[PDB]
């Protein structure tokens, strides 16, 4: 049976990436044999000026009928005179996580061969490599804890944000960083505030609750801070990373930067039915929007995460992933990924994307 | 009159560089004409081993009969079997900082002339410097904020932590942010999530109120999560940073640990009275305690902060951060500050101290 996505391509270069991600998917169904049919909604930014909102209700009711959210990227300047809290990244995201229970945020992150000096570490330690995945629970905690709000007025006017988590949150979350360790290196690396937060103490006891399940799996905590510190000495000795919702947010962000190539980088949303919202790791990077120079690789390898985690097509994500490689690896990089010297070099959006829809057809 | 200083040294290093700390001290007394003295008391592990809690009636009492609190370093492995809120370091440190209302932390950092390649940063990057002031709230927000604890048993026990800033918290500490860099690069940059956080939306607000009495300073904000990775590309583009509790610790050692060098680096914790409590950035090393290894610039350098903030003597503040110049550029370094087919020009904790003390002797 034909399988049902929604597309939500946002703003800035969403559009044109996601064009590439479209391509792609095109070489795909026609090597596997898979029926798919997509419908476009407006999201962010551009729902603002075409419904008044970031998430209008006939998007809303698409994604509910889809079988996954093929997403692409929110936001922009004409848009941030708007208060933050009415602004269209948080606007379109927090509803859509909170909707359809999206508890499990995946962020793989890579330093790739040959391009170890993308990253801005200092040369031998970005030698050695890195490959980290970073597990952020999604819809619990301080995001979406009561009360919230404020009160009073004036200098005494104040502000407050509830953290909350159960036992039965935080098991749902670390069950899924276990057997994603135990398919990698085995080892999870749990991150939390023990020695200040509630929150950190009943996460801490929880995650050694599940893991009597993993006895092949090297369980270690680490403090948020000292994780923030320890990611620049030591990134190769990481495997899986094991996040709140809040402490996920930032690390993950750091970890993205140590590769020196969010282009190449891509994030999955998903609940326990398997439904997903996939995603680039990057912004909407309005000024280069329309210009061909965007890099459509973090968009491509998202639609390959759609099709393993949502649609359970593993050989067919597995191409994209490999037809990435090869491109990588016969030279067809965009200008962000060479020193400013080799610019001349650079492939456009368009390049890329036939050369990996091309690849995929090849039989790669 | 004669000021009163409290001595808590703590754990492993901590008195073998507090020693380093009192001999400077000395050179300075001498030097300047001061007339002080000084009393120790247990504090962390050793006071858990002495008295069976990490901070001692005794030891508070003499906190609160003196001018400053001149702290080393808490915690170690012996310890840490004690549940992560009896450890040393949380049970020493929070309650101190309450009692106290230590409500304003500073954390200089900058990268030193001549050290840039111990930055684990790109070299291209590190030979930029940086040098970043990290100004965080102490004593509000979700570290102090009830009601904090847990509910119910199994599957759906809770635990939840309240984040609380009242317009006074922020205010106070956002003009501390404001006076350092009026006298720095004047600018600010204010570091929350207020697209998601109450207490981040006032802080924003409260900020932009402040800054209408500094017409001088430039204010800008981000978001902690994109500070992180900012930090990694442009860290010479920071001056003055503005946090909360939370985002502060998280953020601080990122930088702490962007420098390569946290032998070097000092905290101050004060409250609007200016008194405070003064320590190294870094931890107890209890590995090298003991061996005339550990860097004792750390621990002098918080003594000339506390000279400077809670004992209001420039002067003498300045003579110690120049002696700890001359040393850093006459070759005075210890091992962990030499690429180690160097390691064997390295000094010692007592040559360092000699040298440093010299120094402020002579005239520096
Ligand atoms: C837009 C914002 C609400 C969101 C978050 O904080 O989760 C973003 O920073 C992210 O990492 O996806
Ligand atoms: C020991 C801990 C409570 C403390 C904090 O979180 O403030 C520490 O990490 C710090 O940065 O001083
Ligand atoms: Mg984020
Ligand atoms: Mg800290």
């Amino acid at each position: 049976s034909s399988y049902q996505i929604a597309v939500l391509a946002g703003d800035g270069i969403g559009p044109e990436v996601m064009a590439e991600a479209r391509k792609v998917l095109k070489a795909v169904e026609a090597r596997f044999g898979l029926n798919i049919e997509y419908t476009e909604y407006d999201v962010g930014g551009i729902a603002i000026d075409n419904h008044g909102c970031p998430l209008p209700e006939a998007t809303l009711k698409g994604c509910e009928a889809a079988d996954a959210i093929l997403f692409g990227s929110v936001g922009g300047p004409k848009w941030e005179k708007l208060p933050p809290n009415e602004q269209p990244e948080r606007g379109a995201l927090l509803p859509l996580r909170g909707h359809f229970e999206l508890f499990c945020n995946l962020r793989p992150a890579k330093l790739h061969d040959g391009l170890e000096h993308m990253s801005p570490l200092r040369s031998d330690i970005s030698a050695r490599g890195f490959d980290v995945l970073c597990v952020r629970e999604l819809t619990g905690g301080i995001y979406f804890g009561k009360p919230k709000g404020r009160q009073g007025e004036g200098e005494s006017e104040e502000a407050f944000d509830t953290m909350r988590y159960s036992r039965r949150e935080i098991s749902r979350i670390a069950r899924i960083a276990f057997e994603a360790a135990r398919g990698r290196r085995k080892k999870v690396t749990s991150v939390d505030k023990a020695n200040v937060l509630a929150c950190s103490v009943l996460w801490r006891q929880v995650v050694e609750e599940v893991a009597v399940d993993f006895p092949d799996v090297e369980l270690e905590h680490i403090y948020i801070d000292n994780a923030t510190m320890q990611l620049l000495r030591r990134p190769d000795e990481f495997d899986v990373m094991l996040c709140s919702n809040l402490f996920g947010d930032i690390l993950s962000d750091e970890i993205a930067m140590l590769t020196g190539s969010m282009g190449l980088l891509a994030s999955a949303s998903m609940n326990s039915t398997g439904f997903g919202l996939f995603e680039p790791a990057g912004g909407s990077a309005p000024d280069i929007a329309g210009k061909g120079i965007a890099n459509p690789i973090a968009q491509i390898l998202s639609a390959a995460l759609m099709l393993r985690h949502s649609l359970k097509q593993e050989e067919a994500a597995s191409a994209i992933e490999r037809a990435v490689t090869k491109a990588l690896n016969s030279g067809y990089l965009t200008g962000e990924l060479l020193s400013s010297d080799q610019r001349h070099k650079a492939k456009t959006t368009v390049q890329m994307g036939d050369f990996i829809a091309d690849a995929v057809k090849a039989g790669v």
